[PDB]
């Protein structure tokens, strides 16, 4: 099995100490292909990039879901939550049924008209721009998907849109994301050099805490009917074991839904729009479509359904850069991969799925263009060819949420400005776990329609 360079005893640990990891492991794949080994001082994973190998990875009689080394660092705030329990641990099956229903066609619905509440706030904040101003993409999309997560979720407003400066929880969460990144290429994670490291990691998980508290009292002194996600946090009942959440796991769902639910979604609208206003012609198309389709002063739920050009272009980039790039399987029992690897019971594998998204033997050898029309009829993707959202019975719970969100924005965004690659942005990925520009700022020209 192919293997990248080594550094003796630290054997390839050392190519982790980057700031972009996974863009470094992309680079290693297009070098070795579809396998290779990776091994650090006591733990060895297999990095799979071909479609051919990842169908059978997400063979789930074969193959389960991983906690990776991150995901184990990420658990010390997101816990036992959905994201960070294992398959077989009673709280991921209690918790999996009890919150599906929360992300229903009906549920969705429901919260169509608080995701339009932020969605125009957005669009105000741009149209009030005045001559010559920048907008600060991703830092505006992360403003918009957590408020909305924030409000749809929790009927709770944190107000990103009345502040110049990242909201406090952001900034904390974001410290806690690359300290856990960081921490991966560390030879001696108990060097006493990490003593402060560790001071403010538990520093920025209590400020994240704090405001779950706050989110739980203002539910407990609510004078008002609530029907969202946290009402089924602390109220559903699993139809199987009968038994709701208890209360440690119930403030484990809200940390990981704030962090899941907004983190991702920011960053694929902020590539969305990267890729459009780099391909003036989709652009074109994308805003024609939203034109015709969107002939409300707000958009309804059915309109954002029937937005299928912008669907395609959101999927084309989660094709490019899928913002949660990798996701971490171990083999159920000995098996053999790809007709070529032995694995034995408890090998790890790790899925790096924006190589996935590069096999040419899929997607043609165009893969680096952004062609939304690849999308055009979803039935011709082959079996796992096309990941974003994880596999199996341990996929994103959230793929809908964040798909109807990323639809409706980018559709009143299309209809309500042009758009400028202002300064011709030279694409900077920033790595914390997840993926998002950095950087990229335009300027947009309001067609003056009014909300
Ligand atoms: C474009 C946006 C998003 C992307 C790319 C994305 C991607 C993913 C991926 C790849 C996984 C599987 C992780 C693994 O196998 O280890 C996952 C799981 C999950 N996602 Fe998302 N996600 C997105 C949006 C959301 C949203 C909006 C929510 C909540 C509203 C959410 C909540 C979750 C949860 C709770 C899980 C764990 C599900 C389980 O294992 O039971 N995600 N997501
Ligand atoms: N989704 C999703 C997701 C995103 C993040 N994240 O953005 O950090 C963490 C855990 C998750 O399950
Ligand atoms: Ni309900």
């Amino acid at each position: 099995m192919p293997q990248p360079k080594t550094f003796g005893e630290l054997k390839n640990l050392p190519l982790l100490n980057t700031d972009k990891p996974v863009q470094a492991l992309m680079k290693i794949a297009d070098e070795l292909g579809e396998i290779f080994k990776f091994e650090a001082p006591g733990r060895v994973t297999r990095y799979l990039s071909s479609q051919r190998l990842i169908k059978e990875a997400c063979d789930e009689s074969r193959f389960d879901k991983n906690l990776s080394q991150a995901l184990k660092f990420v658990r010390d705030f997101f816990g036992d939550g959905l994201f960070t329990s294992w398959t077989h641990e009673k709280n991921w099956k209690k918790a999996h049924n009890i919150l599906l229903p929360s992300f229903s066609q009906q549920a969705m619905k429901g919260y169509h008209a608080m995701m339009v509440d932020i969605a125009v706030q957005l669009v105000q904040k741009w149209e009030r721009l005045n001559a010559d101003e920048h907008i600060e993409v991703p830092e505006d999309m992360t403003r918009l998907t957590l408020d909305t997560i924030g409000l749809c979720g929790f009927n709770y407003r944190f107000n990103s849109f009345y502040r110049d400066q990242p909201h406090p929880f952001i900034t904390s969460m974001v410290r806690a994301l690359d300290e856990a990144m960081n921490k991966l290429q560390r030879a001696n994670p108990d060097d006493p050099a990490y003593d402060e490291n560790k001071r403010q990691f538990q520093e920025d998980i209590k400020v994240m805490n704090d405001l779950v508290d706050k989110i739980i009292a203002d539910r407990k002194a609510s004078g008002e009917q609530s029907d969202d996600l946290l009402t089924h946090m602390l109220n559903g009942k699993d139809p199987e074991t009968g038994e709701p959440l208890d209360d440690e796991n119930i403030r484990y769902q809200i940390i990981t839904f704030l962090i899941a639910g907004h983190e991702t979604t920011s960053g694929l609208l902020s590539f969305a729009l990267y890729f459009l206003v780099k391909n003036p012609h989709v652009l074109q198309k994308a805003a024609e479509e939203a034109a015709r389709v969107l002939v409300d002063p707000v958009p309804s739920y059915k309109q954002v359904k029937q937005l299928k050009y912008v669907g395609m272009v959101l999927n084309e980039a989660l094709r490019l850069w899928p913002t949660f790039p990798a996701f971490s399987l171990y083999a159920k029992e000995d098996t053999v991969l790809g007709g070529e690897y032995p694995l034995e019971k408890g090998d790890e594998l790790m899925v790096l799925i924006p190589q996935l998204h590069r096999d040419k033997t899929i997607w043609g050898d165009d893969v680096e263009e952004f062609r939304p029309e690849r999308f055009e009829n979803p039935s011709a993707i082959p079996q796992h060819a096309f990941k974003p959202f994880g596999n199996g019975q341990r996929a994103c719970i959230g793929q809908q949420f964040a798909l109807h969100e990323a639809t409706l924005v980018l559709g009143m965004m299309l209809k309500h400005f042009d758009f400028e690659d202002h300064t011709n942005y030279e694409l900077d990925i920033k790595e914390t776990l997840t993926l998002k520009p950095e950087g990229f700022v335009v300027k947009a020209k309001s067609k003056k329609i009014p909300l």
